[PDB]
Formats: structure tokens, C-alpha cells, sequence
């Protein structure tokens, strides 16, 4: 459930948060619209796990594995079992054109996987999430997390991310000024963002929120992409360009740091990243 | 409205939030359960005003002025007009045993004041907010802000505070360790908090949230106070002790810094306070 009567937390023993000590002084930990930016050191996972377990929270995870990308599923799912929402109810939704190529992955208790067959041809994920699966998701999960498959979990990804709407800071651009962001810059596209606008550059590979907010986002992005197609224009970074436009105009209620979407081959392991949680696999 | 369909923000020009620059490095700006702590420099009020105006947000402000405390109403209300939620819809609810002693204060457009008569005898405010005014508030406002009257506004107090549930850091204790907090320490009281528990010491003089969450808090505190009365025990700091117990067990979704409740006579003007927003008046 979301937003239902919340019972009292039990007694807990943990370090006192000290008002005149920030943990993190090296990074921005709250946006100018008062959304937390989730970095290691900003959250006590024991408190958050209590809060979300007391709501019997169910998290849906969507992933698309079409054509050759079915090869990424084994590592993706096996590492999700080690690191993604462990202790909570999880429902994986694997969208594929090859149901027989989905690996048989052993799941922990309280976790389930559904294989959903789709047609083969990145930009049509918005349609599938919003048009075909709307009723399914509303009936089955509280939150949806939507990710790329060519990835692996290396460290904790848990309920600290959950909120009505979140995006993830793109690992390539978190230190960049907005003029350098690769937003869509042609006014003829629905994804257009002028050089004097923009908070962050969010990566299309990891977003989520409540089912209602994720359906709103994916519907809006799908509609905007259809308008662009009718006008003979394709945004520079496809669904990611539209996601960025949406999150500019509809501020996320949490922002995930690049701990949550990293490429170590391309970008190494900077001091500001205390953990690499969810990382690109080659190809 | 709260939680209803949110239209797109318009184009806005403002400084880019920079990920590798925190504004505030001198204070904790997010709790360990990922609630913002509201300090000057952490929010862009233009973004927040847009978000809340697009919901046509109405804020109720409750204040009690019983017996000699009617004398505080003129300054309280006149300064609220200068500083409290200016531009938003406001409904003041003034609870008094002397309706004729309520000063005639001129209000800005979109703002209204209701005088509610009560009996004369600090601890029964929880009952009035939760038992007598439940239906009224649900029909009339989106958020409730509940404050002491022996106060004045000196600077902006606006929609940055609004959230499902908030408390305010007590100005006397924000730098203190939890063992020094003046929580109720007798196990025989419903307000009891052991020396190894506690996040913050919240002041009873400024709390709020959505109408639903404020009714939950005030009902719980009223019930706990009734249990203590039946057991012949009175908590050390009365309603404030119970508020603290509630907010330990039900984490607030924002915490206000002591900018929002200050006593300059007793505590001066420390460097960590960039603004003194809402301050004690003598007596
Ligand atoms: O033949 C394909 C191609 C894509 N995918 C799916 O689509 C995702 C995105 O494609 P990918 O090749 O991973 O794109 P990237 O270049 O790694 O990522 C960029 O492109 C994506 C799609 O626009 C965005 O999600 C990312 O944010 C952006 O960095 C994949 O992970 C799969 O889940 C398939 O299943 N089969
Ligand atoms: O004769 C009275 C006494 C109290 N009040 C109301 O009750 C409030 C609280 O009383 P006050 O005298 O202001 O208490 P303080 O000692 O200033 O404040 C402490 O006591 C309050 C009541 O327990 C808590 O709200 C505060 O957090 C705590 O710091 C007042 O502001 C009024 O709104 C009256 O209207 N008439
Ligand atoms: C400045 C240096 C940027 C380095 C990262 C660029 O990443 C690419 O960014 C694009 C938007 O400009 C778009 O999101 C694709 C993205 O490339 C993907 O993500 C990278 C982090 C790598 O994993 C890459 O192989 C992948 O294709
Ligand atoms: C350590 C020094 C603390 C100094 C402030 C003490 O304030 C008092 O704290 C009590 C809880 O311990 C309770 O909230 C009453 C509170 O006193 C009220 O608030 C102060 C800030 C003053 O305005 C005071 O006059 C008022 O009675
Ligand atoms: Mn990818
Ligand atoms: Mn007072």
C-alpha cells in the first residue's frame, strides 16, 4: 500500500543525527524544490526498511530484453536477487520477444517474475509501460522501477529510492553546467529545452515512482514521441530526451545520485562515489 | 487540493543547482529518513510557489488566545499578513474565550479569519484541533499549521514548510545530544523516551502537515494525555512531550530549522541562522 494508515515504528537504537554535522559536505543532498538527492551517508536504511515494511510495500521492476539483449538477463536478475530490495516484495516484469530465452533464475522468498511477450522492432518501452500494462501494475505493485537490462547490481539498491517520482543523475554529466547538457535543442521537438533551462541531466536507464506517477510520465513521454513522429523529427537521445523534458516540467520527489547508474569502464571510480550500486555491462 | 493531477510548470529562468556545490555545508539539510530540513539557502521559493499555486493550495493556521494571551493577537496577525504564505489562500482559525477581544486586522485578498469560541481553563489544544474541528478543517483547507500566539513573524514563512507532517527544531536544543533532551523520562508516562532514543527535540509551538496527518497527530497526543491523566502522571513538558513521542514514532516528512521558531532575547542571532522568521515576544 501507499498513503494508508501508518502504524508506529518500534523502538530502535541508532546514531543520533546531529544538526551541526552534515555527513556529506562534498555534494548537494537536496534539490531546490526540497527533494532529497540520494547518496551513501544520507540515509539510515534500518529506519527506511522499517517504514516501508510496515506498509507491506511491493516493488515492480520492469526490464526489456529484446533481440540480442536477452543475453544480459542472467546477470541482471541474479545480481538483482543479491542487491535489489532484499527483504521486500518484488515483482519482476521481463518484456521480451523470446520468452524461451529468459534464464531460469532462482528467486528469494516473496519475489516473483512474469515473462511478458512483445513484438521485436528503446523508444517503445514508454508505450508498453503506459498503454498495455496500466491495469496490471495498479493491481500488483505499489512502486515501479524501470531500468535498462545491460546492467548489473553490485551493491545495495533499496527502499531509499522509493517516492512518488524519481529520476537518476546521468553519470556522464553530473558535474556539467546546463548549457553542456545534451537536451533536445530544436524548438520543433516536443522534447525541446532552451540553453537557460534545466536542473539536471537524467539518464533514461533508471527512473520510477508510484504506479500512478510512472503511468503519468510514460503516457506523457509516449504522447510527445508520437507528436514528434507525426512532425518528422526524432529527439537526439530518443526516450531520454523526453524523460528530461518531463522531469524539468514535473519535478521529481527524489533524485538518485550516479551511484545508481554508473559506468566504471568509461568513468572509473571517483572519490564522490562511495558505492557503485548499479553499473553498465559491456555492450 | 493535495495529491491531485499536477499540471506542467511553466518555463522558468533560475540558477542551475550544482551537484558538486552544496549551498549549506554548516548544517544537516536532510534527515536519516530522507526528510528535508528546511534552512535558508536550501530552497528556490519561486519553484515551490509555482508548484503549490498550481494546486490552489489553502493553508489553515490555528492559534489559541485564551485569557491574557488575547493581547498577543494584534502583532501575531498583522505580522502574519506581512510574512505568512503571502500569495496563497490562508484561513486563520483563532480560538479564544473572548471573541470581542480579537483585534480587527485588515487582511490581504484570498485570506480569511474565523473566530471560534472555546472555554477557558496549553494541553487542550490537541483536543480542539482533533475532536471539535475535524470536519471543518477537512472541508476548508489542505494543510494545517498549528502555532503558539506569543510570537511574531519577522521574515518569510511560506510553502517550503508544507508536507504531509512537519515538526520544528526547538531553538534551545538543536546542537544538543539526545541524552540532554528534556523528553519525558518516566516509564509510567505515555510520552516516555529512553536516553538512547530520539532524533531531535521538537518544539510544541510550531507543527503541521496535511489535515489528515495533523488530525492523526493531535488525536494520538490527546489520547496519550488522557491515559496519563487517568494514571495520575503529567508529562514534564505537557503537550510538547507527547508531540516528541509521536514524532519519534511517526517520522516527519520535513523538519523546520530553528529559523522557524527562535527567541532572540534568550539565544541571540547565531551565524547558522541566516534568517529569524518567527520569534518569541516577551511574555
Ligand atoms: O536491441 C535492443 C535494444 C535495446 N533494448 C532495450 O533498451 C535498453 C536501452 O538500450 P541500450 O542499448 O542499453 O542503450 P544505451 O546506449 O546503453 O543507453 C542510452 O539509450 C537508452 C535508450 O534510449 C536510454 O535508456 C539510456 O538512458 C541512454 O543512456 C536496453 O538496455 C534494453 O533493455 C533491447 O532490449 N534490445
Ligand atoms: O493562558 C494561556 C496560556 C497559554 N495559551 C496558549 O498556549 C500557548 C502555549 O503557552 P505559552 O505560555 O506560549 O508556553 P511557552 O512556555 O512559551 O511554550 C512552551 O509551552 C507550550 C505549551 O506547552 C509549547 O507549545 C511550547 O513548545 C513550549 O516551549 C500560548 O502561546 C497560547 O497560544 C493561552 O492562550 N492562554
Ligand atoms: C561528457 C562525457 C559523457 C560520457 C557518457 C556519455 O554517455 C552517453 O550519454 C548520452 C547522452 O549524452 C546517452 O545517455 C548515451 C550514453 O551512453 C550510454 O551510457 C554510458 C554511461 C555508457 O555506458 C555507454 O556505453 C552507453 O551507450
Ligand atoms: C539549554 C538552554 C535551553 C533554553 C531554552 C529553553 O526553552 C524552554 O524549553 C522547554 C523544554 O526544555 C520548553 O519548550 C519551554 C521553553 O521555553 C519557552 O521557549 C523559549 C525559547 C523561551 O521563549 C521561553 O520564554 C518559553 O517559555
Ligand atoms: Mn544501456
Ligand atoms: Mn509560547
Amino acid at each position: 500500500a501507499i498513503g494508508e494508515f501508518m502504524v508506529s515504528l518500534p523502538r530502535m537504537v541508532y546514531p543520533q543525527p546531529k544538526v551541526l554535522t552534515p555527513c556529506r559536505k562534498d555534494v548537494l543532498v537536496v534539490t531546490p524544490w526540497l527533494a532529497p538527492i540520494v547518496w551513501e551517508g544520507t540515509f539510515n536504511i534500518d529506519i527506511l526498511n522499517e517504514q516501508f515494511r510496515l506498509q507491506n510495500t511491493t516493488i515492480g521492476l520492469t526490464v526489456f530484453a529484446i533481440k540480442k539483449y536477452v543475453a544480459f538477463l542472467k546477470l541482471f536478475l541474479e545480481t538483482a536477487e543479491k542487491h535489489f530490495m532484499v527483504g521486500h516484495r518484488v515483482h519482476y516484469y521481463v518484456f521480451t520477444d523470446q520468452p524461451a530465452a529468459v534464464p531460469r533464475v532462482t528467486l528469494g522468498t516473496g519475489r516473483q517474475l512474469s515473462v511478458l511477450e512483445v513484438r521485436a522492432y528503446s523508444m517503445r518501452r514508454m508505450e508498453m509501460i503506459s498503454d498495455f500494462c496500466e491495469r496490471r501494475f495498479l493491481s500488483e505493485v505499489d512502486y515501479l522501477v524501470c531500468v535498462d537490462v545491460d546492467m548489473e547490481f553490485r551493491d545495495h539498491v533499496g527502499v531509499e529510492i522509493l517516492t512518488p517520482l524519481f529520476g537518476t543523475l546521468h553519470p556522464g554529466f553530473y558535474g556539467s553546467s546546463r548549457e553542456a547538457f545534451t537536451y533536445e535543442r530544436r524548438p520543433q521537438s516536443q522534447a525541446y529545452i532552451p540553453k537557460d533551462e534545466g536542473d539536471f541531466y537524467y539518464m533514461g536507464a533508471f527512473f520510477g515512482g508510484s504506479v500512478q506517477e510512472v503511468q503519468r510520465l510514460t503516457r506523457a513521454c509516449h504522447q510527445a514521441m508520437m507528436v514528434d513522429q507525426a512532425n518528422g523529427i526524432e529527439a537526439v537521445w530518443h526516450d531520454e530526451s523526453h524523460l528530461n523534458k518531463y522531469l524539468l516540467r514535473h519535478k521529481p520527489t527524489k533524485v538518485l545520485s550516479p551511484e545508481y547508474l554508473w559506468d566504471q569502464q568509461l568513468l572509473g571510480w571517483p572519490a564522490v562515489l562511495r558505492k557503485l550500486r548499479f553499473t553498465a555491462v559491456p555492450k
